[PDB]
């Protein structure tokens, strides 16, 4: 099946005639993908010659520990990452239990890509696009069960005062359908975009069963399109959460927000506010703002906050199938399903 629980419908590299390769390092992943471009004669096949399922068994904990030991030294270093450019045959990059990376995965102009069980933390090159996961012009991508972290901190002297670390799951271009699910994302300033700029609007993206903890902004920063956010556990949001902009429509349901500032908002442009449909969250009305430590701030430019906690628009009928658990259950159970080492386990009502 291609069931992801969201907009993306894909099995990645887990399809017929797929080649199974074990990568012991970042270079091993790079080499496997490059070999995968040639046929039996050594001639290049457009989009890849065959489907790939790469099991990453490398471990770069020394580097992640070193980066955590001096986080401000990260921005200036060379960014590291495995580019998955123009690979359309179906590819799955899955980390083995215990594997870790101090490099990110960069998906560009591809389709049918699955990234699972990868622990990516404290990446170098925040000043030069050292994203942890990047999806650009890539539809049918599944970013599932990964642990993406760093330090939710901004150092002084960084170019643009926004480059201490890069994003966790930036999505842009024609990544028409993407599902970001069961990821443990913590200690991350800029979590993820949905459109690199005001003009890059569109895409249908689903964020489900993600555990955001100690993150500052972009859960995501939506620009146009549709965003379906369900069963996500949003704790300790230091800046803003879902920022629905450029007339994007969101459906926020069965999520558990807590200790969050501006959890649902539309700010930073001053116009073209997006809309949201709120249903089944742990917060039902403003009265729960005190109960769940939900706080709101203003902005220098016109903005709209979900301080009334009422829907500001509508949402199309959800295409794919999904069965969401209660907000309380995500709060209870989700921390043991989200992330790596959970053997890609999913949260069902049976487990509530
Ligand atoms: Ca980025």
């Amino acid at each position: 099946a291609t069931d992801t629980g969201g907009y993306a419908a894909t099995a990645g590299g887990n399809v017929t005639g797929a080649v199974s390769k074990t990568a012991t390092s970042m270079q091993d992943i790079v080499n496997i993908i490059d070999a995968a471009r040639l046929d039996a004669n050594g001639k290049k096949v457009k989009g890849g010659a065959y489907p790939l399922v790469i099991t990453y068994t490398g471990n770069e904990d020394s580097l992640i520990n070193a980066a955590a030991a001096n986080i401000c030294g990260q921005w200036s270093k060379d960014p590291r990452g495995v580019e998955i450019k123009e690979f359309t045959k179906g590819i799955t990059i899955i980390g083995a239990n215990g594997s870790s990376a101090n490099f990110g995965i960069w998906i560009k102009k591809s389709s049918d890509v699955v990234v699972q069980n990868m622990r990516i933390g404290y990446l170098p090159g925040g000043a030069k696009d050292g994203d942890m996961i990047r999806v650009d012009d890539s539809p049918n991508v599944w970013v599932d069960h990964n642990e993406l972290f760093a330090a939710n901190h901004e150092c002084d002297g960084t170019p643009d005062n926004d480059t201490t670390f890069e994003s966790a799951v930036d999505i842009k271009g024609a990544s028409n359908t993407v599902t970001v699910s069961y990821n443990y994302i913590h200690g991350v300033k800029k979590v993820g975009l949905d459109g690199s700029s005001s003009s890059d609007t569109g895409r249908n993206i689903t964020y489900h069963h993600n555990y955001y903890n100690d993150v500052n902004a972009r859960l995501p920063l939506q620009r146009g399109g549709l965003v379906h956010a369900y069963n996500n556990l949003y704790t300790n949001i230091t800046g803003s959460g879902l920022n629905v902009r450029q007339n994007g429509q969101a459906l926020i349901e069965n999520n558990w927000f807590e200790k969050a500032i501006n959890p649902v908002t539309s700010r930073y442009d001053g116009k073209n506010f997006g809309t949201w449909v709120l249903k089944g969250n742990n917060i039902t009305k403003p009265a729960d703002f005190s109960t769940y430590s939900i706080t709101w701030t203003a902005d220098t430019k016109p903005y709209v906050n979900a301080d009334s906690w009422t829907s500001t628009g509508t949402f199309p009928t959800v295409a794919y199938n999904y069965s969401p658990v209660s907000a309380q259950c995500v709060k209870d159970k989700l921390p043991g399903y989200a992330g790596v080492g959970k053997n890609l386990a999913t949260l069902t009502s049976t487990a509530c």
